[PDB]
């Protein structure tokens, strides 16, 4: 066991195969870092057997003159089970970021706390308490239990779908009534998603800095997606028309059975069934049409940004146009993302960010109402500890 840095081979292979591995800490973000010009950092431990037992992906940025803040990326990827590796590992990475002039350490480990509901109420404990603990024994000081979107510290809140054993009919049954009725009707209602490219970025940016999104495609490669719900007009009315036919000569049976029978009922009731369908479908083309006509032939309706990985996928960043909600588009966006998990055996859906203050006033209050609607639960983590390196210096440092 000994700490040491990693080649970006060796610290992508293992941070692919643990558990609670986040996005930030891969090789696409070890070049995106490297690429926007940071101090970058990969270290890790290393067993007898050469094998990589645990690993973090640090960024150092110069501060008060000489000196430099590290911080360790949603970081460690390590068997958090192991109170004794734990330990050596940010002994030792207070060690290592001392010999690179370190004023203060920043980490923020994707650990769970605390499991909730989206009504605010503790469900369980994650079994983790210890470790405040042992960073406070170690000069790692906790920040505490912040809420709310801050500007610099990550967000402590999750809403995470699980789909370990889990089929897609699993996953709609498991909605509530209002999900699952918008999942099925965009299923069948006209909308299609799409893969946006580089290029078409600007589509995505109309539902929402700049660079951020275009440098993680470019960096992240195929560990990000960015659906695009839409309606493709033509095809649109031309299926509209297809089904318009059929309806038209089912009609007309209706009409000979009239006539082969003027007293039976059901035949009268079932020509005004059809006609009242032919009727909702003429007013559908007619809406296209015009929508077609002021849009143009594909009409945005909903995107998101999406992170992909072994351990998830992250619902990072997303849209939809207040106009046309009534299409679903957000409904498709999401339903699109769930099947890749479940297709391509990723076992976690991470609708990600909630505020953590579970008020009908709190500033993300509908967004969390629509995450809860997918049986997601919430998972609360312990936050971000700081370990000053030279006292003095970061006090003057905060001072500022």
């Amino acid at each position: 066991m000994k700490f040491t840095n990693l080649t970006a081979k060796e610290f992508g292979a293992f941070t692919d195969s643990m558990p609670y591995s986040h996005f930030t800490q891969t090789v696409g973000h070890y070049e995106l870092k490297l690429a926007e010009g940071y101090e970058t950092h990969l270290v890790g431990i290393k067993n007898n057997n050469n094998e990589v037992i645990a690993a973090c992906l640090l960024t150092a940025v110069p501060v008060m003159k000489v000196f430099k803040y590290f911080y360790s990326n949603r970081g460690p990827v390590i068997d958090y089970e192991n109170q004794e590796l734990v330990h050596f590992f940010f002994n030792e990475l207070s060690k290592y970021v001392k010999k690179h002039r370190c004023l203060y350490l920043h980490i923020d480990p994707y650990l769970p706390y605390q499991y909730l509901n989206h009504d605010g109420e503790i469900t369980g404990n994650a079994g983790n308490d210890w470790f405040f603990d042992k960073m406070s024994n170690l000069g790692f000081e906790h920040t505490g239990f912040h809420k709310g979107f801050d500007p610099v510290l990550q967000i402590r809140y999750h809403s995470v779908l699980d789909l370990k054993d889990k089929t897609a009919d699993d996953i709609i049954k498991n909605m509530d009534g209002l999900r699952k009725r918008n999942t099925k009707k965009v299923k069948k209602n006209g909308v299609k998603v799409r893969f946006l490219s580089e290029e078409e970025l600007p589509i995505f940016r109309s539902f929402m800095d700049d660079k951020f999104y275009y440098n993680r495609l470019k960096y992240y490669k195929d560990r990000v997606l960015v659906p695009l719900a839409y309606i493709n007009f033509d095809e649109y009315i031309k299926e509209l028309n297809e089904e318009r036919d059929i309806l038209n000569k089912d009609l007309n049976k209706a009409l000979k059975d009239i006539e082969k029978r003027p007293e039976n009922k059901k035949a009268h009731n079932k020509r005004d069934n059809l006609q009242q369908q032919l009727d909702a479908n003429e007013q559908k083309i007619e809406e296209g049409k015009r929508l077609q006509e002021e849009h143009g032939n594909e009409l945005p309706i909903s995107a998101g940004f999406f992170f992909i990985n072994p351990f998830e996928v992250v619902y990072y960043a997303g849209g939809t146009s207040n106009a046309f909600r009534h299409f679903a588009g957000s409904y498709a966006v999401q339903w699109e993302m769930i099947n890749y998990a479940l297709n391509h055996g990723i076992d976690r859906y991470n609708f990600y960010g909630v505020s953590g203050k579970f008020t009908e006033d709190a500033e993300d209050a509908g967004v969390v109402k629509f995450k809860k609607g997918y049986n997601a639960e919430i998972i609360e983590y312990v936050g971000d500890f700081i370990k000053p390196i030279n006292k003095p210096v970061y006090a003057a440092y905060t001072a500022l």
